[PDB]
């Protein structure tokens, strides 16, 4: 019943699990291992990866889930495709990307998020939208063809109409503080789980598009990679320090005027700027962004 897997190298370590590059006796696969204590996170990701309506080229390919008894107890595994180029944060740290790379990475990221957010399958059938809630460059994988691929669904929320308004309150602010929308940092959301939770994902996507743009040679002179707000906040910033920047100071990652000399870069910058607007209603949808990138 269990797959013939040999773990090779630890390639990732998140809040809930360890990710290993492994040999499947495909040959190279990724194995995400959750201890028994993190069963809930394993189940949450398993439910997304197993959903036939969530199979998409810009969502990490799933092979199978397994329960593996160990001496110390039991581990819960998620076996997926392995992307050798690694996560987007690591990729952008090492590489200066081309305009073509930026277009492919940006468009594929917007397509993946638009698919999660969609209330219908491509064939028109209704489907319950998913909000990622932890969109960031370390949660995006770079495929060999230089397109994006979403992963790390441990904090994702299925926009189920049965969701309690009071239960969503604490819960509290979920995700990574650095990428939290101003309305999340402000504790200013309503139990309108629909367009409102989708808008928080679009804000985080804007910061990621900024990261991709900041490492694109089409801007002219490219600086060393820095995460969003890297020059203003500490390595693991708290919600309070982020609120002081994003909300109180209306701070956003810098877009030097010289970036706008390239027509394509100018279009990407105008788009991501609309997506990180203070007002969630002024933001474009992920589908709008996917359309703007196809126009490029």
């Amino acid at each position: 019943e269990l797959l013939p897997i040999e773990l090779d190298t630890l390639v990732g370590k998140g809040r809930f699990a360890e990710v290993y590059k492994a040999k499947l006796k495909f040959e190279t696969v990724a194995v995400k291992i959750f201890p028994y204590e993190e069963y809930a996170s394993w189940k949450t990701e398993k439910d997304i990866f197993s959903d036939i309506n969530l199979k998409h080229e810009n969502i990490l390919q799933f092979l199978t889930a397994e329960e593996r008894k160990t001496e110390l107890g039991k581990q819960y595994w998620l076996i997926t495709a392995f992307h050798a180029k690694g996560n987007l944060q690591e990729y952008l740290t090492r590489h200066v990307i081309s305009w073509e790379d930026l277009r492919k990475l940006g468009s594929s990221l917007a397509r993946g998020i638009a698919h999660l957010h969609s209330d219908h399958t491509p064939c028109g059938r209704p489907k319950m939208p998913i909000v990622h809630r932890d969109l960031k460059s370390s949660n995006i994988l770079v495929k060999n063809d230089l397109t994006c691929c979403l992963c790390d669904f441990g904090l994702s929320l299925r926009l189920d109409p049965t969701l309690s308004v009071d239960d969503l309150a604490n819960s509290g602010q979920v995700g990574t503080a650095r990428y939290m929308a101003p309305e999340v940092l402000a504790s200013a959301m309503n139990l309108e789980n629909v367009e409102s939770f989708k808008q928080t994902d679009v804000y985080s996507m804007a910061l990621v598009l900024w990261e991709m743009t900041s490492r694109c040679n089409a801007v002219g002179e490219v600086k060393d990679y820095e995460p969003p707000f890297g020059s203003k906040v500490r390595e693991h910033p708290c919600v309070a320090s982020m609120a002081d920047n994003v909300l109180a100071d209306a701070g956003r990652p810098e877009i030097p005027s010289f970036w706008l000399n390239h027509q394509g870069i100018q279009m990407v910058c105008e788009t991501l700027t609309e997506c990180w607007d203070h007002d969630p209603e002024a933001r474009l949808t992920a589908q709008c962004v996917a359309e703007r990138f196809s126009e490029l």
